């Protein structure tokens, strides 16, 4: 799914307390392997684990939902 934020952090866990691993530019498109609850970002507290293995706040990914579109991370 595509990134909608203008430079979005990808963190080592589902929340803003976790270290930043890398970033994506707006219009990057990422594969989401699973989703996990975490810090609320503007009403969406889901975090999306990408194929890079780090988590992007779902607020900044265009999935057409503020809830789950994939399996919950185990
Ligand atoms: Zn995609």
């Amino acid at each position: 799914y595509p990134i909608t934020g203008d430079g979005v952090n990808c963190r080592s866990g589902p929340g803003t307390s976790y270290s930043v691993v890398k970033s994506y530019q707006k219009g990057a498109d990422v594969a989401i392997t699973c989703q996990a609850p975490g810090t609320d970002v503007k009403g969406d507290n889901i975090w999306d684990k990408t194929a890079d293995g780090c988590y992007v706040a779902d607020y900044y990914i265009k999935t057409g939902s503020s809830s789950y579109v994939t399996a919950k991370c185990d």
